[PDB]
């Protein structure tokens, strides 16, 4: 197990534009195109991404791309985020994927903003942090893709993306 079958778990793979459970335009590995509610606006972004006129459909070979692309940023985002990269670096490399599906999920901001769940991982309190990180809107609204990250950060282990 690893972060891109982790993810390829949570996100799925679509080849045409759909919408992601917070209704915006989305393709591929979990790739948000826009928030905007116009699927034009969504099939611009797309081929301005792909680099062609995908006319909102995409290739799998192509929908890997950009996962690699997504993943290899969300990483590096981290790494170079102020508050991120203590947390991660003081992690162990299985609590790393969990940390790096939320921010591919939510983006850097969005984690950035559990703070004090961060401060729990970085102390190490396991079943702290994951109480406090379930006291969410993340949790409400994709309780079971959470319950998995929440595990990841509570066990150290890839026991809930076994059996999957
Ligand atoms: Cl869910």
């Amino acid at each position: 197990m690893n972060i891109f079958e982790m993810l390829r778990i949570d996100e799925g793979l679509r080849l045409k534009i759909y919408k992601d459970t917070e209704g915006y335009y989305t393709i591929g590995i979990g790739h948000l195109l826009t928030k905007s509610p116009s699927l034009n606006a969504a099939k611009s972004e797309l081929d301005k991404a792909i680099g062609r006129n995908c006319n909102g459909v995409i290739t799998k070979d192509e929908a890997e791309k950009l996962f690699n692309q997504d993943v290899d940023a969300a990483v590096r985002g981290i790494l170079r985020n102020a508050k991120l990269a203590p947390v991660y670096d003081s992690l162990d490399a299985v609590r790393h994927c969990a940390l790096i599906n939320m921010v591919f999920q939510m983006g850097e901001t969005g984690v950035a903003g559990f703070t004090n769940s961060l401060r729990m991982l970085q102390q190490k309190r396991w079943d702290e942090a994951a109480v406090n990180l379930a006291k969410s809107r993340w949790y409400n609204q994709t309780p079971n893709r959470a319950k998995r990250v929440i595990t990841t950060f509570r066990t150290g282990t890839w026991d809930a993306y076994k059996n999957l």
